[PDB]
């Protein structure tokens, strides 16, 4: 079983697992049950912001995600990740629909991660910025569902010629390169993400939602981490 | 009265206006009498490196001082600072010799600030790096003892023609342009400082020590804020 | 008497002062009479963006002018810009209008400077970014007729409250710190600079033209600035 | 047969293939035969620093290698790389002996690449940046005799305990991430490489040299080719 860190743009109430009773955002240490959840005000058809930020000094993990024109929604979590994660790592965006479904597009996808070491205090850094997605996205590995190329951008589940989400699917975009998220030999730590997405549905109802996630460097789409596990966790403990 | 807020890199205790029985780092609001510390064993004549970060989702302004091949010192505040600083200000870097002296070296130093509005979804940012200091850098603001161009470093206090400190010496650099450290508006807010120094004395006991500091873009050194006032304040209130 | 580096982006020819019979982009040396143009095919009411470079390596100031899904107009000069500029000065934008007129609207700016030293091989940088403008913007230098913070953006030249642009105006911004433009001891110099815009005109031929610029620090716009004299040089010479 | 964009740093003068009778740098389009050099005085034992820049306004490719307090070398040639380049490739280090042999150390290494897109005009960019290489470094491709994390650094051909430099050796660093170079629809585009190396001769003559280079992503060390080939050609045409 892969270790998954995550933050959750939930858009479906699954109270038989634990989510709250409306749309939220979570972060997922190790399981689909959020460490720390908070009302998520979605607007249908409309283009969002997610930003989440980690660094080593007050090793807290918080992610904020707002509309134009609108309020914040924010969650963090004191959390210690170099007691649960691998010390490389890739990052990655996944997205699953169920029974219920939604467009789960992404638009622009940025991140930058920083290692400023103990022994030289001279620093290493990785930063891409993905602002549109070509046909055919090389440090980009697509797992599942997922498609790029479509209107310039990344097509996380399925959308049909005729622009309707399907259903019971699931996929991931990961960044090719492995990074290297924390070192024992390292003063600060730290890392930011930073996404756009177009969640759209026909329903009355859209699920599941979206997913900012960190993992070891071979994670895959768990064999049956459709619907509510967003293509992270092979069960619901 | 300026308002400062500042982190300060104290090399003398003066333990009856407040500060422990050891050297150390601590975060100033609006006063000299840190409302947090911690114990900081400053290597004699040794490069370090002080790291300073603060966003508006935490608000929680940290920093690091460390050494290379030593255990760091770390130290964090909860601090809204947009109650606290003017909505601009300018940020710099200052130092103060009394009885005890020091040299008071500083061999880099830069700086990021980033908002980005709830508006537009869209950032302003700002960025300055010195990794050497010229004879007449335009993009500083020297005050009182300060001078640039001394083997390519900025030398906050006084310094003799044989390499000698000296006492009662105080100074100043601040970044010229001002920055827009706060927007009422804004999603998150984040901001970033980072600078070396090699602190040297022949004494046994070196002081007063180094503060990187924010203030009100108009700011000045206050009269007789040598000493263990670090020219940042007026009193020890 | 000022020293003026600029990229000229030229809606209004004015052949009897050299410029070409279209409207054009030019590398203007110390002198309105661009030392190199292109047919600039300027497209009223829309959003263009302008791209800037200069290096120390190849001695060469290459611009680059496009709006969406139309081609763009380049432009190339030779110039070793240290046999021109003061070692110290300060970038900014300009803009015109004279007896016809338009909207010279900027809506971002940014600008990158690197100086990495012969001497120590590291380097110094100075980086902004506006994608919007407040009302009060104290990192910006305004001159003229220019005003920031209506709708977020920077208006160069005179706008009515109906929105109409004036005729027989000239106004400039400037960056606020002074910029480390070239040293002789450094053995890579490059700077970079972008910003969006939007000349709308209700004429038939719209007038006169936006500009990037370097100068000295001190710079002010000249006497008689206005129309085809851009707000950059006193004279046509 | 590898697709091979190189700068070398060739210290081994073969003038029956095409070399100078002096240490050169020079720039390599498909082949060994330099289509520009320039004379380069090597200093052995001390670090050097070397810096690529390419743009697609210019299609000029140039590099600087200087060492601390001499004058630099540059080299320069118009070529445009997207007639001769992948769209997608990987970028890397390269550097190989022959029966005279020398240290190929790497200490630091940073590469940043940029594409602003015609169809949106907005950019899609990567930047990492080693200034220490680790034991694992998984961000890394490690073929023939490369080894990271003695001393930090990254060896590129075989050194003993010793330190002493080791014949007939061949060696590469590739980025793990694959680099979008060029797209026929971006504005500009442009790409900037840096490191720093130290080029260590028991020998009076050192041999062959060091290299960045970029290639098609698939690329390996062509047969038989340590020596003169510097690890990038089969053979010497
Ligand atoms: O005791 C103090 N101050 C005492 C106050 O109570 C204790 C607080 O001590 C300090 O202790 C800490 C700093 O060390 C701080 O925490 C404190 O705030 C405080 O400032 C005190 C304060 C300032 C001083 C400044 C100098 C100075 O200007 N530096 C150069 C070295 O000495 C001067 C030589 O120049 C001339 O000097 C004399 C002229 O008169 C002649 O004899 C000499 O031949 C010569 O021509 C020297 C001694 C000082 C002593
Ligand atoms: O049709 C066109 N558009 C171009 C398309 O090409 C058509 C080719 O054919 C033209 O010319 C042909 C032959 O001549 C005719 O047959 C055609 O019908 C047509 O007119 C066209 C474009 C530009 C023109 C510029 C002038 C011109 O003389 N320009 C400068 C004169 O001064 C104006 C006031 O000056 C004041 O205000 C200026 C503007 O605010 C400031 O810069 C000044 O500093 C000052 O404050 C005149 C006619 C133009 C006609
Ligand atoms: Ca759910
Ligand atoms: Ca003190
Ligand atoms: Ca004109
Ligand atoms: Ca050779
Ligand atoms: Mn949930
Ligand atoms: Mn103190
Ligand atoms: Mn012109
Ligand atoms: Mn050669």
């Amino acid at each position: 079983a892969d270790t998954i860190v995550a933050v959750e743009l939930d858009t479906y109430p699954n109270t038989d697992i634990g989510d709250p009773s409306y749309p939220h955002i979570g972060i997922d240490i190790k399981s689909v049950r959020s460490k720390k959840t908070a009302k998520w005000n979605m607007q249908n058809g409309k283009v969002g912001t997610a930003h989440i930020i980690y660094n080593s000094v007050d090793k807290r993990l918080s992610a904020v995600v707002s509309y134009p024109n609108a309020d914040s929604a924010t969650v963090s979590y004191d959390v210690d990740l170099d007691n649960v994660l691998p010390e490389w790592v890739r990052v990655g965006l996944s997205a699953s629909t169920g029974l219920y479904k939604e467009t789960n597009t992404i638009l622009s996808w940025s991140f930058t991660s920083k290692l400023k070491s103990n022994s030289t205090h001279e620093t290493n850094a990785l930063h891409f910025m993905f602002n549109q997605f070509s046909k055919d996205q090389k440090d980009l590995i697509l797992q599942g569902d997922a498609t790029t190329g479509t209107d310039g951008n990344l097509e996380l589940t399925r959308v049909s010629s005729n622009g309707s989400p399907q259903g019971s699917s699931v996929g991931r975009a990961l960044f090719y390169a492995p990074v290297h998220i924390w070192e024992s030999s390292a003063v600060v730590a730290s890392f930011e993400a930073t996404f756009t997405f177009l969640i759209k549905s026909p329903d009355s109802h859209p699920a599941d939602g979206i997913a900012f996630f960190i993992s070891n460097i071979d994670s895959s789409i768990p064999s049956g981490s459709t619907g509510r596990l967003l293509g992270l966790f092979p069960d619901a403990n």
